[PDB]
């Protein structure tokens, strides 16, 4: 659904003469006031991770002072190259980079997906050069992020997805079973996006060191949450570089790092690994050209906002934020188990996947959507999840959620036949065959791009 | 060389307690005042494309109002999904999208490189599904951007680079020669980055339609320059979708589109092509997940800055900008041919590659660097180039350049033995073997990432 089709002029052609800056800003600001109550008041799962208007006004100043930065030119903006070096270093330390000998290194990327993609490409390129593996395989849980499939398709890696156990954590045995001599990497999520549970990293990491291959830890969600939850006295095993089997880790500075959107860190245990990531061309008439990541020209300013957010918070700000989130979490989970028909999937710390055996969970979800809740629809198995952020730690938000949740279950128990709005969509999507979904969604992405 | 290693505290660990916002900003603003004179006063080739402090203050407001946008969620920020749809549409029209039947479609990407990569992956995936080609080849000029090699390595495409002619434009014949039944795409640059010259697109496009394969036009540099140069009455053949053989085109809204860094457009002629780009997963316990491009979470705000910059300029602002640039160009080229020892490579419109047969061009370049000029070092053949922007259209900038260029040649003619600063580096790099460069540069990228 396209909200501003009518309220605002549509442009499928450049205006013959330029429109005034004062007006363009006003058009955009208006859309700002329309869309920002949804995430600000706490109705959104994930999406906005900090939300505080002063922390945002702060990062916008950081962007403004670095707007022109392009780290393709480290000699014009050595300031940005500094930021990137320090975000990578501070993040390395945070994830047990010292307990590895201090050989831990990385680069700043554009997001979790790039981190994962880069990593897969690295392990693929390394395996071919050293172990001579020319038809590579990777082994991850079925809960590992969909970005892994993306890497499989792009780089020509055969991806093998293993099943989970009763707690929705990875099945470490089935992983051993699927390893072949062509397997170049195994991965574990900390936590996985679907259910918020942390795969058995120590076990997977060990399994990896055993067969002399890589182990990647997808800590894109947990990187900036888990280390602080551990010091707050929660049940979190070592997930990072403390474990010796773990060869790489990815973490999102734009997620729970509270940077602005468009930054992430990929970390490798040794430099001889990192080096397979760099792209270099020496034979090009355009001169010497190299890039650490996928991109050539990058938004230097976003690397600044990641750096500035990490310094403005420090170990205190993260410890504080993490507590306020995990508090709201434990409190929401209690309110959910308290409700009869619902169950929680596995044992999440702050990303809660709620399902039902008796009711149609998708209509429950739709009933929440009726009150303004923008939640995530899962399937295999059917459920919806809410990933908690600082936006849900504000006064009365977890309460409103549980209050609206009760009324929503009561309504669906009265009419188990009810399936309104999006409920029928999420439900068909569950049952439909891959190649049919692949086609309808393709039409949906085309609808997004219409003028 | 790391400038702030001493003046500012280095952080290899999160500060136990958070540092004040007032202070962090001051640290960054200081670095801003140190680095911004270089590109602002016009010493930089490319890098900053507009530079005007009001146009920048404007786009920063655009970013500020959209900072939170992440177009992975089109239902939370339908505003951004709108911007993206319209940047893609306005850009399509600009590059002859109507003359194609109105089936021209695209997506907004993160930069030229992603556009190119996405395209290569599309043609690879299409060729396998329709033409059953399981060991794909691509054929581009040796001047085509290095991003093409990157796609070759990533996606497993065999890349074949053809030679150029006397004008440094593509050799259309050698391209035909290298086409096999496994060739899935050919490309032409408009202009190529090295020399600023426009490959023979009409001819290449035709060559492509002939063999029933794709033709991609790398207009990342020229997309927002060439269409306006054509209406200003310059010698530019049709390079875009007017030609029927051309199946895709890439253009950088963050370059000569004067958006903020981190946006670009990839355009396809028909939707059945675009569709091979989309990534979709239906079997994932995380639910339905799709993405048009490489990224999942994106900076929505950068899509806004591209949109806002295009609207704030319109066909007038581009026509004006393009004139002021091409004027400065023609004026700089005359000043260069005027100088005895130097020659210009091919016939560039605004990206000038200057070489020398008698002198060591790298020391010429170093002599310019002495006066503050941050230029691009080319090789194969040895030269340096300057890509002109609005920053070089300001008063007296092309003049200072020619003035410093004369003094620089005079100095190198007096001491042909001289090789100071970077000159010896660019020169070794020219002669060294690929695998040696590959190793030294790897050490250089590691040096960038060190903290003292
Ligand atoms: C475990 C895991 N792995 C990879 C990713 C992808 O990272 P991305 O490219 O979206 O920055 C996610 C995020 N997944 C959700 C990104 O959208 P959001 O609601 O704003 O956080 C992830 O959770
Ligand atoms: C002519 C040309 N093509 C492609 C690219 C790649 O774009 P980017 O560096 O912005 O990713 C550039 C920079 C370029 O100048």
């Amino acid at each position: 659904i396209k909200p501003y089709r009518d309220r605002f002029p549509s442009h499928a052609r450049l205006p013959r003469a330029g429109l005034p800056r004062a007006e363009i800003l006003a058009e955009i600001a208006a859309m700002g006031a329309a869309e920002s109550p949804a995430w600000r008041d706490g109705y959104a799962s994930g999406a906005v991770y900090h939300g505080d208007e002063h922390h945002i006004a702060f990062l916008n100043e950081v962007y403004a002072l670095q707007s022109q930065s392009n780290p393709l030119h480290p000699d014009l903006w050595p300031s940005t190259a500094k930021f990137e070096a320090e975000v990578v270093a501070m993040t390395a330390h945070m994830l047990g980079g010292d307990a590895a000998g201090g050989t831990v290194c990385g680069t700043v990327t554009s997001g979790g997906t790039e981190s994962l993609l880069l990593a897969m490409k690295t392990y693929r390129d390394w395996a071919r050069a050293t172990k001579g593996i020319t038809a590579p395989e990777a082994v991850v849980p079925v809960s590992a992020h969909a970005a892994f499939d993306k890497a499989a398709q792009y780089f020509g890696i055969k991806l093998v997805r293993t099943p989970l156990d009763a707690d929705y954590r990875a099945d470490v045995a089935a992983m051993r079973e699927a390893i072949t001599p062509n397997t170049v990497v195994v991965a574990g999520s900390a936590p996985g996006y679907p259910h918020g549970v942390v795969d058995p990293i120590p076990e997977i990491a060990a399994l990896a060191a055993e067969h002399g291959i890589g182990c990647h830890v997808d800590a894109c969600l947990g990187g900036f949450i888990l280390p602080w939850a551990e010091r707050l006295g929660y049940p979190v095993p070592p997930f990072d570089f403390r474990l010796e089997g773990v060869t790489s880790v990815s973490a999102d500075t734009h997620a729970y790092g509270y940077g602005a959107k468009g930054t992430s860190v990929i970390l490798y245990r040794r430099p001889d690994l990192l080096h397979y990531q760099y792209f270099i061309a020496a034979d090009w008439p355009g001169g010497l050209y190299f890039s650490p990541t996928f991109a050539g020209s990058r938004p230097g300013a976003l690397s600044a906002t990641a750096w500035a957010a990490m310094l403005s918070l420090g170990e205190e700000g993260y410890l504080d934020a993490t507590r306020r989130i995990l508090q709201a979490a434990d409190r929401l989970k209690a309110g959910v188990r308290a409700i009869p028909s619902l169950k929680i999937l596995g044992d999440p710390l702050w990303v809660i996947a709620v399902a039902s055996d008796e009711l149609n969970i998708y209509q429950v979800m739709e009933e929440m959507a009726g009150r303004g809740w923008r939640l995530n629809g899962l399937h295999r198995p059917p459920a919806f999840h809410v990933a908690l952020t600082l936006r849900h730690t504000e006064p009365g938000v977890v309460d409103r959620f549980l209050a609206d949740l009760q009324d929503a279950v009561a309504q669906v128990r009265a009419h188990p036949e009810k399936a309104t709005g999006m409920a029928p969509v999420y439900g068909m999507a569950a049952a439909a065959p891959p190649e049919l979904v692949r086609q309808v969604l393709t039409g949906f992405i085309d609808l997004l791009y219409e003028v």
